[PDB]
């Protein structure tokens, strides 16, 4: 028992982290097979970031201008190309530590682990969720760009995020591994405000199920609700609408606990309307939304 | 910017995890050089756990009864010994992935990462603190025993915890890597109640400094206090007494923010007396105490 914000073991991803330097800019790269992926803004100076023309800036760069270092050994760059907002640097050596991997583009509400890196070196690992406004609330300093987000299915690493930017509000934006930003964000130092950071309702419900499995049951009430009634309350509280797809996804947790999904919705509705009254659920004084139903099942069953 | 509950990158520890089976009991072992460390209760049946005589139970076990498997390959056991509550199984092969390491016994209030494992396989990594009552609030299921807690200083892994038990209250107990339990706990299925789980005051103050560094400043007030006055309030709220040693440890954060330690104590005193009033600090609705002053400095400076 016990329920923690758990990240995936990061070893398979640590084996892929490299340092990429272009001119005076140093950030992280991801080395998979003979390709190093990194944010294209490695080619920018701080001044270029205000209004960069990436195609134009890239013309002035050759293979030898991209310095790639894996540990304390230099990799030879034999090709470079821009794909959306990432650069792909072809190196002459396949990464011997390349795990089985996929590039996936996640949906808002999905969680993943981030291996925060500086100078190609891992500093820490933490669990994130793609917010409904397509930002992530990470822990990234200058030099962390190119750090990646991922999930692991047994031996397969699915890379879903590469860190590119910090918005003026301190929230983070980045791309999938095809270089496409999540949401409307662009790799330019300009006014980019994030939309409403709504709460991921299906994740809160999953976490309430994790709470019941682990003994925290005080919030269970005598009520039920309907999807439409619950959604009127969800809208009032800036929660994402709950769909029948979310109810179906919560099916296994409902079966394991014997608590019907709509009954858990009624418990969540009362928590929204009444607050916690100074009580906690799984050591939290707020409703946690960065555990998906799959995360709760995985953690509660001991999947390796 | 941004502040997350971050664990150390787990790769160096993943390379040490093995599965240990003795009879019908399977748990995890830590393979460092030619020794595999694991909880001595691997020799017990579920019935033995009610009242085990470990020296007596161990007489019936030979080297060939300890089955050690690293990945899908069997290790040869050439010796075994009991040191306090751990067994040390000498194997004929040094772990080729042994990192630079130390065995450290931590103090209450210190934090560490746990690599939760099942069947010698890593399932996830999370950040813990040794509670003042010598329990940890982990996420461990049956089969997780032998999972370890650790800190990393550049390339040196300091192992501080090995998981042994879940108390009837769902909190966790274990040993250092010399097999000595933290606190008064014993490896027996008996009545073991934990003492008061007080709040680690110096960690809360460190986290309030992390909050100020990252822009959450609403809780800063116009007051100051003294150590004695603050400690009268700390006692009332089941917070650990703050000592001059803790003030000295918070010195660097005080210098960086320009907020004197006793002024931050006065802010904490008002938060204790008035509550959060529905507001949050670093996305939390409670005062977080599982970040040490060193963790805040490390995370806020990007140490790899
Ligand atoms: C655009 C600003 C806000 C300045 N930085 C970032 O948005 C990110 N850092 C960054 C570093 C260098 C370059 C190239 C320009 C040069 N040299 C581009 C970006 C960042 C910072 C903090 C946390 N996360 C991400
Ligand atoms: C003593 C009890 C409460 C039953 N288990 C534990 O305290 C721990 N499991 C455990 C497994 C096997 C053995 C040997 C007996 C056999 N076979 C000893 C201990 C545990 C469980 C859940 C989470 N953390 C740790």
């Amino acid at each position: 028992s016990g329920f923690r914000k758990m990240a995936f073991p990061s070893g398979k991803v640590e084996g892929c982290m490299v340092q990429v330097t272009c001119g005076t800019t140093t950030l992280n790269g991801l080395w998979l097979d003979d390709v190093v992926y990194c944010p294209r803004h490695v080619i920018c100076t701080s001044e270029d970031m205000l209004n960069p023309n990436y195609e134009d800036l890239l013309i002035r760069k050759s293979n030898h201008n991209f310095l790639v270092q894996a540990g304390n050994v230099q990799l030879r760059v034999i090709g470079h190309s821009m794909q959306n907002c990432v650069l792909k640097l072809k190196v002459d050596t396949a990464n011997p530590k390349t795990p089985k991997y996929k590039f996936v583009r996640i949906q808002p509400g999905q969680t993943f682990s981030v291996l925060a890196c500086y100078n190609g070196s891992p500093s820490g690992v933490y669990q994130c969720a793609m917010r409904p406004n397509f930002t992530i609330k990470g822990s990234f300093l200058n030099g962390s760009c190119g750090s990646v987000g991922f999930n692991i299915d047994y031996d397969c690493v699915s890379f879903c995020y590469m860190h590119h930017m910090e918005l003026p509000t301190g929230v983070h934006a980045g791309t999938d591994l095809e270089g496409n930003f999540y949401g409307p964000f662009v790799d330019r130092q300009t006014a980019q405000a994030a939309g409403t950071d709504t709460t991921i309702t299906v994740n809160v419900l999953a976490w309430l199920y994790a709470a019941v499995i682990n003994g925290d049951r005080w919030f269970l009430n005598r009520f039920t609700t309907t999807l439409n009634d619950f959604n009127l309350v969800a809208m009032k509280y800036n929660y994402e609408p709950l769909t029948q797809d979310h109810v179906d996804i919560l099916g296994p947790l409902s079966a394991q606990t014997g608590i019907a999904v709509l009954d858990m919705c009624a418990s969540l509705k009362e928590l929204l309307q009444n607050g916690m009254n100074g009580r906690t659920i799984l050591g939290s004084a707020l409703l946690e939304d960065e555990f998906t139903p799959f995360d709760v099942v995985r953690q509660c069953s001991g999947v390796t």
